[PDB]
């Protein structure tokens, strides 16, 4: 699924992510925009043969099982596929674990490297929250 930028703000915000750990949902839309450009089912495959799956791109090293990233772990007990899916569950629930792991949102470097200190507001204007 492609998500338009307020249909995502709402799915996001159903779903208990809007000040999650004190990032307002502007954060999080910013992050899902540079990460997967609204698309759950983006998939990229990382220099060390892990993989970034969904719409916020949760790195099979740490999060998820995707069976071909060796010595990884799996903290979200979820197969990498389920943060594939239109239904955003998955990936929100494991993007909660992962921004409780201690350095907050910069674990997304796209975050850091494109959102971080920005009018992050201006990806939720006008949007019917
Ligand atoms: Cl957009
Ligand atoms: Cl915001
Ligand atoms: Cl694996
Ligand atoms: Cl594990
Ligand atoms: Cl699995
Ligand atoms: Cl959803
Ligand atoms: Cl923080
Ligand atoms: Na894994």
């Amino acid at each position: 699924k492609v998500f338009g930028r307020c249909e995502l703000a709402a799915a996001m915000k159903r779903h208990g992510l809007d000040n999650y750990r004190g990032y307002s949902l502007g954060n999080w839309v910013c992050a899902a925009k540079f990460e997967s450009n609204f698309n759950t089912q983006a998939t990229n495959r990382n220099t060390d043969g892990s993989t970034d799956y969904g719409i916020l791109q949760i790195n099979s090293r740490w999060w998820c099982n995707d069976g071909r990233t060796p010595g990884s772990r799996n903290l979200c007990n979820i197969p990498c596929s389920a943060l594939l899916s239109s239904d955003i569950t998955a990936s929100v629930n494991c993007a909660k674990k992962i921004v409780s792991d201690g350095n907050g949102m910069n674990a997304w470097v796209a975050w850091r490297n494109r959102c971080k200190g920005t009018d992050v507001q201006a990806w939720i204007r006008g949007c019917r929250l």
